[PDB]
């Protein structure tokens, strides 16, 4: 009895994993491509490791994620493949249940992990307080799309403190902030929606991720996790917290997937 995993973000969460690629089997969780390519991490990030490591039984990973995705090219524009557009990859493919992904409502798990490219992008050009609803909206618009197509399980990770990421540690304390700032509102205000949402349907089981809290703790005792320190860059994923300037390696990944595996057993698959 498999437990259907399907996620949608950016380069946080990205594999390359292709519609058309293999599919996922017990043989092949991930489908395509190989566990631990195509990511941002040298290794599996965390949805490998949800789907690999940290799974209780059989997990099945559909992941959408895209480079670069913002939630909306009508909002905070960037790549085509934004996550509106990954709900309509959903909707093209999966959303009919087809033999080849026959999930329901009680084995499903819809994963979005969105937001670091539309805060990267207009913390400085928009009104926090006003503009955040707007993509948080938009966002709650695409979940009631899966909703419509039966789906009853949701995993929203908030957004990590990238704030602290090397590339905008280089921008100067000062937009450090007014970016850490920005984000804190946008995680309220998907905070409340998630809430919301949870409350209003009253049959959907609802997971929201406090990764931001999680990397902050790292970021603020690297040593106790075994990073030497919170800034060095290594791309072999492990010596270092950051993988680039901007993206954590697969060290990071794996602990976050720790630290989500039992928060995530009301989910159905860990």
């Amino acid at each position: 009895n498999p437990t259907y995993f399907f996620t949608f973000g950016d380069s946080y969460s990205q594999t390359g994993f292709s519609a058309s690629g293999t599919q996922p089997s017990a043989s092949n969780p991930m489908g395509n491509p190989d566990l631990g390519i195509g990511t941002t991490t040298n290794g599996p990030n965390w949805i490998g490791y949800l789907t690999t490591t940290e799974n209780a039984s059989l997990v099945l990973s559909y992941n959408l994620a895209a480079g670069g995705a913002t939630i909306d090219n009508a909002l905070v524009p960037a790549y085509p493949g934004d996550l509106a557009s990954q709900f309509r990859l959903f909707e093209d493919v999966y959303a009919d249940k087809p033999a080849s992904a026959p999930w329901s409502a009680e084995d499903a798990v819809f994963g979005v992990w969105i937001g670091i490219n539309d805060i990267g992008n207009a913390y400085y050009s928009t009104d926090a307080e006003t503009y955040t609803p707007k993509l948080i909206s938009r966002l709650e618009s695409l979940v009631e799309e899966v909703y419509k197509n039966g789906g009853r399980k949701f995993l929203f990770l908030n957004v990590p403190p990238t704030s602290r990421s090397p590339l905008f540690l280089e921008q100067g304390e000062e937009v450090v902030k007014q970016h850490a700032e920005y984000l804190s509102v946008y995680n309220e205000n998907l905070e409340g929606m998630v809430d919301d949402f949870t409350k209003k349907k009253g049959d959907v089981t609802t997971v929201l991720y406090d990764s931001w809290s999680f990397m902050t703790k790292i970021l603020d005792d690297p040593t106790a996790y075994g990073f030497p320190d919170a800034t060095c860059i290594n791309d072999d994923g492990t010596s270092c917290i950051w993988w680039n300037n901007y993206h954590p390696g697969m060290k990071y990944h794996l602990l976050q997937a720790e630290d989500m595996k039992p928060k995530l057993r009301k989910l159905g698959g860990w």
